[PDB]
């Protein structure tokens, strides 16, 4: 198009990116699609460029790079991983078959700082909080991240939080979303950063499971079967029956299991490790908490636009999901 792009085989794939964008190395992947290391020749910064995994491809892949792209166009956060630019090789929509997205460059993610450190009381505070405020944020636009996790969550040291993968790894997800879906709301983020955070406290892994009946087993022990009144609420056969074979467990006072951390820190980590997903608390409350007074801002603590995400109920043909995403393309506009 406008730039002139240049190609290269990176990984075992053919990137083709616009000249300003130089010295493409290879950071990670998943499933979706693999990011380099890169310097933009224009700011003179280092950016993350994204090639999407063959986007068009399937009816499921087509509908997720609409939605990432939408997702990401949207969201303005500190918190929050943002859109730098957004560009194609294609110079129409016949030929448009590839999407690349551009971030800044984070220095590291959640599991590189545990292992290299014990984290101070301070550290972990300024780390949740912030991870906290962006899940406000998040939330706010009726978005849960569902996959909430030490690899999503990167920081330009400083000590600066960004979340990655939010709207669309087992030892951070919360029991309801594990055992089917026995009725689920936005706190089940929350479940998440109770996960983290205990790990950030203690460095070592809540809840390693090595599989999900393991899983469900070790989170049982912390917090308890379910009792009377949780049990009650419970709608699905197949869950209830399994929850009914289980020895009971009574739940562990927090005290005895963060021996030595700030009393505020085991008060928090009750209220967001809760059986009860109607009980847990918010992101908004967290923020509250006074294990966060020297951190909390009620002033600056933003709620997001409203965000139209009424095509997710739709169901459309790849080339409507193409041309719905080429327009997201054609119509970007660069923060700066
Ligand atoms: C380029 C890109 C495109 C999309 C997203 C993204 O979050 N997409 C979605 C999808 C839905 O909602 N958001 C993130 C990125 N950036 C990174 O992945 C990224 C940036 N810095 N590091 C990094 C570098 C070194 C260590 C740790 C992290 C990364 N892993």
């Amino acid at each position: 198009e406008r730039p002139t792009f240049y190609r290269q085989e990176l990984n075992k794939t053919i990137w083709e990116v616009p000249e300003r964008y130089q010295n493409l190395s290879p950071v990670g992947s998943g499933a979706y699609g693999s990011v380099c290391a890169a310097f933009d020749t224009k700011t003179g910064l280092r950016v993350a460029v994204k090639k999407l995994s063959r986007p068009f491809q399937s009816i499921i892949h087509a509908k997720r790079t609409y939605r990432e792209l939408r997702l990401l166009k949207h969201m303005k956060h500190e918190n929050v991983i943002g859109l730098l630019d957004v560009f194609t090789p294609a110079r129409s929509l016949e030929e448009f078959n590839d999407v690349y997205l551009v971030t800044h460059l984070m220095g590291a993610d959640l599991n590189n700082i545990v292992k290299c450190q014990k984290l101070t009381d301070d550290h972990v505070q300024f780390l949740i909080y912030q991870i906290l405020r962006g899940l406000k944020y998040i939330h706010s636009a009726d978005i849960i991240h569902r996959d909430l996790k030490p690899s999503n969550l990167a920081v330009n040291e400083d000590c600066e939080l960004k979340i990655l993968d939010f709207g669309l790894t087992r030892w951070y997800r919360a029991p309801e979303i594990m055992l089917n879906w026995m009725h689920y709301n936005q706190t089940v983020d929350i479940w998440s950063v109770g996960c983290i955070m205990a790990e950030l406290l203690t460095g070592r892994t809540l809840f390693p499971g090595t599989d999900h009946i393991d899983q469900l087993k070790l989170i049982l022990r912390l917090v308890g079967t379910p009792g009377a009144e949780l049990l009650k609420k419970i709608s699905s056969e197949s869950a209830r029956n399994y929850i009914q074979s289980l020895t009971q467990m009574p739940k562990m006072n927090f005290a005895n299991v963060f021996i030595g951390a700030n009393p505020l820190a085991v008060d928090l980590l009750e209220k967001m490790l809760v059986l009860d997903s109607d009980k847990r608390i918010t992101a908004a409350q967290a923020l509250a908490h006074a294990y966060f007074a020297q951190y909390h801002d009620p002033d600056d603590e933003p709620v997001a636009d409203p965000y139209d995400q009424s095509f997710e109920s739709r169901d459309l043909l790849i080339d409507e999901w193409k041309s719905l995403t080429y327009d997201e393309v054609i119509s970007f506009v660069p923060p700066p």
